[PDB]
């Protein structure tokens, strides 16, 4: 009991763009939005998420740690102190710890991108929320309903357990 | 009529790693292998592909254009002249053309990756074929069978039509 449709950017035969479909998914949220994202600088999508939170939807956002300052820089340019919105929680996730041949320890990246709404619908794929995915790159997503959604819910909870409050905050 | 399994790196409750499952998929190929990838420098996966082509399997590889010289350099360091293997065709795909802030003309990237074997099984997800995905990053893939695989076959053909002979050749 899993159904999957495919969408592309630039768009193919389907009516809506990927960005338009993300806005739709967010406006349709009744209870909860769970987002995992590597880089988030798109202001239009950010505005939709803030608007959802003001109507009482709980919003949980997991961002790649090494790219977090891109998001912070965007929210401050918009005049938003996101750390004051009680209905939104933002946390960061690191990759694996590894030691370089010059001995300096480093961590890698969380390479994972999905949007999970009301524990019932997922958008999963290669589209990141930044201007280069509108204008420059070719990407694709899946829209997923049914039994597979439960696996994305489990994986969200697992990343949430691992995540940390961002050090700026 | 689509079945989907998830695998993670580092691995969870599955017996094989993502890299071991990619090797398995290529060894099991009887007729055709179709690969779309952004960066390919993993020697062990390259060796499995060459071995499949010597068995008579037809191999089509589509690489992101900007990153192509990293692949060619790996093949040359292995002492292989990949140009001379007739059962493998390697071609490049570019993203969209666009103008920058200063008016200059650039192209973006093909942000897509998947492995399609015998028109019947797909591995789709965020794992790229390089050392950093083994040691540094967190990633995930889907193993897909059934009706959705036909959609990946159509998309491979569409990307193949767009693709170019690499300028380095
Ligand atoms: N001629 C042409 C134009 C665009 C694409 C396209 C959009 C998204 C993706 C990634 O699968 O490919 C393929 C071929
Ligand atoms: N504690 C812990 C360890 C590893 C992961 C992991 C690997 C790949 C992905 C992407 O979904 O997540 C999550 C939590």
């Amino acid at each position: 009991g899993t159904h999957i449709d495919l969408l592309f950017h630039p768009p193919r035969a389907h009516l809506l763009t990927i960005k338009e479909t993300i806005r739709k998914m967010i406006k349709e949220a009744r209870k909860v939005i769970a987002l995992v994202m590597d880089i988030f600088t798109d202001v239009d999508i950010f505005k939709e998420i803030v608007e959802a939170s003001t109507r009482g939807v709980s919003v949980y956002i997991l961002l790649d740690e090494s790219n977090f300052n891109h998001f912070l820089n965007m929210t401050e340019k918009q005049g938003c102190s996101v750390q004051r919105l009680r209905n939104i929680r933002v946390r960061t996730v690191k990759g694996q710890d590894y030691l370089s041949k010059t001995g300096a320890k480093f961590h890698g990246k969380m390479e994972q991108k999905f949007l999970l709404v009301d524990c019932q619908k997922v958008m999963y794929g290669s589209y990141s929320y930044m201007w280069s995915f509108e204008k420059a790159h070719l990407s694709m997503v899946q829209i997923i309903t049914g039994q597979l959604v439960e696996s994305f819910d489990e994986e969200f909870r697992t990343l949430y357990a691992r995540s940390c409050v961002p050090s700026s905050f």
